[PDB]
């Protein structure tokens, strides 16, 4: 019964036996956003808060504020449209995609050993067949998200991009990693780095692929993931929706994970 | 077991025999926004949504924008810090708050036809415990809120603040409804006008009771709710969650409801 289901969790909820996990970094100021070369594109503006009144003259029983906020900035999601591989998805926007796709089961492919050790680590098609062979298929409709640990960097920008005179260095996902992935019918791809490619992803075929291929078939994107290490590897159920942002190739969000305990 | 929850719930979203209703409206330029007496306070400003590229020269493979956005706009949240009464509370803002309340059952309570007849329709305790005396009590940690279908008139700003000559026009409890709420621990209040108040609440006693009270007592509200029409009165989840914006008073959201079909 789909109604005992619900009432079910909303006990549990309730009660703490599932836990509601913040999958989400501070926005704000300081919120690391990407930069790119400025001969190639122009900038996602850096984050401003600005003070309309705080129990003051401008508003007395009142504290409220508004912001420069760019689509794609902190932990956000990718529509199909932010992409020109996806731009002719009538579907592909943040106030016209289908909503029932937001929520799923989440696989949390644990990558953070590896990524501290190289921080160009790259998970590809058998690394994902490794861990599905470990812990379970991927299914059709599921999130997948690389956790990296790489939010551990989220207090300072420059360790976060991690760039040096070739460029950023975060970890990522190969192009047949995803392709793969998209076989699975997979919803979407998730990063705790500031896009869902590799920071060397520009020099990829195609570049940046997670970017290309997932909105190519109308799947989503996840980045700037925030406490990844409290997932299990299986059986959480992830939350991840945009603000309904007229004809929005994105948004930030408030990714948060149901798991038990 | 919460995990055989968890699966359960997952397997019954994919089969959609658990439904994802989408409460949130479009977010932009012709957003409702809240206006207030110019002599009284200054005012939260209209959304903009400015293009950084489209798959041109300013951005040659994707498609994004960046937006002048208020906490307070649209479909959105309020934290106790939004109010006098709540600022002391230190997990009183989006990112120092509780995510593990944000997600919990919701009393959709329907006031359509009394809203329709008079736009000034008031919702009092009593009319609350004969509502709970046929749908169930109300219960500690839960949403509840109030359906007038005033999303109809989301696509006029003018009709959805609905003032005159001394002011807006918009349903809304009285301090008893609020009052009679918080005995029952409720997590928040929301409405689908432009706040969680009725237009006439300054002349109320208190002046903005379900601003003033729900945040005395470090709980939410929110505000210009779409599809509660859509919602059954019980049975239903409620997913409302704010942008972890530091130290934010509120937050626009992409509210989502869980309900059985
Ligand atoms: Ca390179
Ligand atoms: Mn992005
Ligand atoms: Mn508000
Ligand atoms: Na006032
Ligand atoms: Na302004
Ligand atoms: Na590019």
């Amino acid at each position: 019964s789909a109604q005992s289901a619900l009432s079910g969790l909303g006990a549990k909820l309730l009660s703490g036996e599932v836990e509601v996990v913040d999958c989400t970094g501070v926005l704000g100021p300081n919120t690391p956003i990407l930069q790119l070369p400025p001969d190639f594109a122009k900038n996602t503006p850096k984050v401003e808060i600005h003070k309309i009144s705080e129990y003051d003259s401008d508003g007395p029983f009142f504290a409220w504020n508004w912001m420069v906020l760019g689509e794609h900035s902190g932990t956000h999601f990718d529509a199909p449209h932010h992409w020109i591989t996806g731009k002719d998805y009538s579907d592909g926007f943040t106030d016209t995609l289908d909503v029932q796709r937001l929520i799923a089961p989440v696989n949390v492919i644990d990558c953070s050993k590896e990524s501290a050790a190289d921080p160009d680590f790259l998970l590809t098609a058998d690394l994902i067949k490794a861990w599905e062979a470990e812990h379970g298929e991927i299914g059709a409709g599921e999130w997948v998200v690389m956790r990296t640990d790489w939010d551990k960097r989220a207090g300072d920008e420059a360790a976060f991009l991690n760039a040096d005179e070739t460029g950023p260095h975060s970890p990522g996902p190969t192009p047949d990693a995803i392709e793969y992935l998209l076989s699975k019918k997979i919803v979407g791809w998730g990063s705790q780095c500031i896009g869902t490619d590799a920071g060397q992803a520009g020099g990829m075929e195609p570049p940046f692929p997670a970017h290309n291929l997932l909105h190519r078939d109308n799947c989503f994107g996840l980045a700037s993931l925030a406490n990844l290490d409290k997932l299990p590897a299986k059986g959480a159920i992830l939350i991840a929706a945009p603000l309904k942002i007229e004809r929005g190739t994105g948004s930030p969000i408030r990714a948060l994970a149901l798991v038990p305990k």
